[PDB]
């Protein structure tokens, strides 16, 4: 129902937010020495960071309108998540303002193609500087595998 030239477009978007997030983490790594997402990811429950759901994007209940709902309103939470974060710091905040672009201007696209097709239509503190700059790198990695499993389910409704 998506047509070929529109997953090209949502690989291209997904491509360039991936790219952001990748830059992310390098400048926290470099500025600020934060440089094994692994170890902090055990922190996402204490810092109350939510995760958003896909599950109408999953192939056993794959729906298109649901999924692409879901991407929709997970992008909106990640907007509000880099929000937030207030710029992290000085060092990082051009980093994060392109990446805060990048998200919206996708989150929009999948908007406008709901409307074409059919229908479309809380929030943890970061206080201190850890929890701003841990907060980044487990945002950046959320959303990388976000979305490629949105981008999965993009795939089979194309």
């Amino acid at each position: 129902s998506l047509p070929q030239s529109f997953l090209l477009k949502c690989l291209e978007q997904v491509r360039k937010i991936q790219a952001d997030g990748a830059e992310l983490q390098e400048r926290l790594c470099a500025a600020h020495k934060l440089c094994h997402p692994e170890e902090l990811m055990l922190l996402r429950h204490s810092l109350g960071i939510p995760q958003a759901p896909l599950s109408s994007c999953s192939s056993q209940s794959l729906q298109l309108r649901g999924c692409l709902n879901q991407l929709h309103g997970g992008l909106f939470l990640y907007q509000g998540l880099l929000q937030a974060l207030a710029g992290i710091s000085p060092e990082l905040a051009p980093t994060l303002d392109t990446l805060q672009l990048d998200v919206t201007d996708f989150a929009t696209n999948i908007w406008l193609q709901m409307e074409d097709l059919g229908a479309a239509p809380a929030m943890p503190t970061f206080t201190s500087a850890f929890q701003r700059r841990a907060g980044g790198v487990l945002v950046a990695s959320q959303l990388h595998r976000f979305l490629e499993l949105a981008y999965r389910g993009l795939r089979y409704l194309a």
